[PDB]
């Protein structure tokens, strides 16, 4: 699962830089104590070395959380494509199949819909909790989400676009599909 | 309860994240649905139709990040206070152990024991606040550096006061000398 490695590769970078984090910490209180009686402008020297050392040790936990978070969000993203893509393979070979079944078909564009319901949830979420510590940004992102809603939108449309070319069948399955359009957000 | 506090935070972000979510939702839905309705409309209508959402959504997001910082800023501060308190707490009761008369090994290392949790606890929460703010902004852990490293070094001294009340009875601290370093081999 995606989401527990990502989870615990998180735990395991914030346990190991705990402890690097702590033994500088703990040298650089040694140092302290040890040079006690030494001069100002000795103590000064001394802290700006520990001071270089922690500068560079936060530099590489941003650069190491960052990289962790966009590798995480890229995977997401690909795991989603690849559902809502398969999915639509699956619905056009049951729209293709002689004949066409009722069943088969809506099986398949349920699976479709849902694909898209979640990547329209992940794209909300996502928005959502950049607005939450990062409002610039989302100003930002706050069009590109927008868009992202009417490319959602219109995949739906085009994919019943695609069932209404078999007018029966459209008809037959109607009020379970204007049903699953309304429980997901999907619809017009 | 320290436990209770975590849970019922976990709880107030997550009624927080949904009742905005839906905001969201609606709005974003809105946005896109006028869209629909205004494509035969004069570039200017068009225009201010969408300045209007984002004007909305601008607003929904400034007071997303409000909430979310109050929301923090409280956490944080009810968590320090209750260390605080746990810490004091055990502190006395480790002073009425070895204050009794006589006092008793078993109850002054349990008290002790308590103390030093508190002190290892203290100590982890300064640690992990500090790494947390490295990841997302190395701006102002590097700002807060030098006091992270300041609170460690008031912590060792604590551990050693402690230590220091206990040597004052040399039977007592001989007793349980084998015990002691146990405890901070494993904690600090």
């Amino acid at each position: 699962s995606e989401h527990e490695g990502f989870l615990r590769a998180k735990m395991d970078l914030e346990e190991r830089r705990m402890r690097q984090i702590n033994e500088v910490m703990r040298e650089w209180a040694m140092a302290d104590n040890q040079s006690k009686n030494l001069p100002k402008a000795d103590r000064q020297a001394l802290n700006e070395h520990f001071q270089s050392i922690l500068q560079t040790l936060e530099e590489q936990v941003s650069g190491e959380r960052q990289r962790l978070v966009e590798t995480h969000a890229t995977r997401v993203i690909a795991l989603i494509n690849d559902q809502r893509r398969a999915a639509l393979e699956g619905f056009l070979a049951a729209l293709q199949a002689d004949p066409p079944q009722a069943e088969r078909v809506l099986l398949a564009l349920r699976r479709y819909l849902r694909a898209e319901q979640k990547e329209q949830r992940h794209t909300l979420r996502h928005y959502q909790h950049v607005a939450a510590v990062d409002p610039e940004k989302a100003q930002q992102m706050r069009f590109q989400v927008h868009t992202h809603l009417q490319v959602i939108e219109e995949r739906v449309n085009q994919s019943l676009g695609l069932l209404d070319q078999n007018p029966h069948l459209a008809q037959e399955l109607r009020p379970q599909i204007q049903e699953l359009l309304h429980s997901e957000h999907l619809g017009p």
